[PDB]
């Protein structure tokens, strides 16, 4: 209304959240720590109640206009043999109404539905105070701003969650897996077709699709492994290359592309599980309260959800946020649990046996695609106009 809201994050939940707000009547300004809109990270699948959500927004038709169109999968062994080929559906579409856009393209067209909404780069937290009026922050510029209501959409890294909350509120349960992901010059001359070959607990694939002149690389990996600062890229990518060492195929000539890639993502493959997602007058959406892992595949899934039961909750207790934060605990956390048990099911069987049977690969495979459409779906979404 005139209340100061303000949301951690320009990733999907932020800018997501910030549709929602806005189209209720809201006005939210949007804060990101990064100097511009990060545009990496793999495909993603917009899946079950999340495909409706997308409509509403006025994205859908966008989504597909830039779903993706790889046309050939091949499985190769490391010297480069095929083992498996697959091929495309006609046109890329998918007979139902699920999508595959890449993150990058999901986050541009999620911006654009919000150029009415105050964004500032390069800013960063420092400190959070709260009390029962105002929620008091302090920016590494020096800057003081009170706001009514503070909203992390900040990420499995949640700065947010961490300034907020007492460590023995959340805990991160990793799952005992990594996943890396970037973009390099396109040097095999690969054309709207995946290459993927997996050996010794590790995964490594590159695709090109619709840039010609780029291929995504993609690295998965089981490790036990913590790094001393997960945030650190240098050991980040030391850590990959150490992994990768002796796996042999494409992954040195990938390796060797690093520095010529802008979009370098890595992180471990990790849930956040909270007993309640808010605290006073601060709210966790997205990864940042609840991530299901990439293992789920429902991530970018949970935060448009969470995004909308949060705003339409605050719309409907006409901006009483104790109202609303307890309502949205309560009508998201089956949805919540039900996603994140579906993540934790995939990783105790992901990469863990070097060779599997096949009888016993497909029907994990067809078991995994049938749960993967009710975990999309168990959720009764309300109505908020
Ligand atoms: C660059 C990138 C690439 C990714 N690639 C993949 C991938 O290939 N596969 C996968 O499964 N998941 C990936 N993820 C995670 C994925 O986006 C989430 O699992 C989910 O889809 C969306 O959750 P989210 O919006 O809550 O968090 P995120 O997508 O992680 O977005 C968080 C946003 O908050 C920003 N931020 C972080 N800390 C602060 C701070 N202190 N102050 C302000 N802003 C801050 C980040 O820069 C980012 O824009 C990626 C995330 C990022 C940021």
């Amino acid at each position: 209304k005139n209340i100061k809201i303000l949301v951690v994050g320009a990733g999907i939940a932020g800018p997501a959240i910030c549709y929602w707000l806005k189209r209720f009547g809201f006005s939210p300004v949007l804060i990101e720590k990064y100097a511009s809109i990060r545009k990496g990270g793999q495909a993603l699948d917009i899946r079950g109640i999340a495909t409706h959500l997308a409509r509403v927004m006025g994205i859908y038709d966008q989504i597909c206009d830039r779903r993706t169109r790889i046309e050939c999968g091949r499985f190769v062994d490391s010297a480069g043999k095929v083992l498996h080929e697959e091929h495309g559906e006609k046109f890329g579409f998918r007979q139902d109404d699920e999508v595959e856009i890449l993150r990058g393209d999901l986050v541009e067209i999620l911006m654009k539905t919000i150029a009415d909404v105050p964004c500032y780069f390069n800013k960063s937290i420092i400190s959070m105070q709260q009390n029962a009026d105002k929620v008091i922050v302090k920016f590494k510029d020096g800057k003081i701003e009170n706001y009514d209501i503070v909203i992390g959409a900040d990420g499995i890294h949640s700065a947010t969650r961490r300034m907020i909350f007492d460590k023995n509120e959340y805990q991160l349960i990793h799952l005992g897996s990594y996943l890396s992901t970037f973009t390099i010059p396109n040097y095999l001359g690969l054309s709207h077709t995946d290459l993927e070959c997996e050996a010794n607990h590790k995964l490594v694939s590159i695709n090109s699709d619709n840039n010609p002149e780029i291929a995504r690389a993609g690295f998965m990996f089981r490790s036990q492994h913590i790094l001393k600062d997960i945030r650190d890229e240098h050991e980040q990518k030391q850590f990959l290359c150490d992994t990768f060492r002796d796996f042999g195929w494409e992954t040195q000539n990938i390796l060797n592309r690093m520095p010529e890639s802008d979009d370098f993502y890595f992180d471990a493959i990790t849930q956040v599980r909270m007993n309640s997602w808010t605290k006073g007058r601060i709210a966790l959406i997205g990864d940042a309260g609840y991530c299901p892992s990439p293992l789920s595949g429902q991530g970018n899934n949970l935060a448009f959800v969470g995004a909308y039961i949060l705003a339409g909750e605050l719309k409907t207790a006409n901006a009483n946020y104790m109202q609303a934060f307890s309502r949205y605990n309560a009508l998201l956390r089956s949805f919540v649990d039900t996603n994140q048990e579906f993540g934790v099911w995939v990783s105790k069987s992901f990469l863990v046996e070097d060779e599997v049977s096949k009888e016993i690969a497909e029907e994990r495979s067809n078991r995994i695609l049938a749960m993967i459409k009710l975990v999309s779906n168990a959720i009764i979404l309300p109505q908020y106009e």
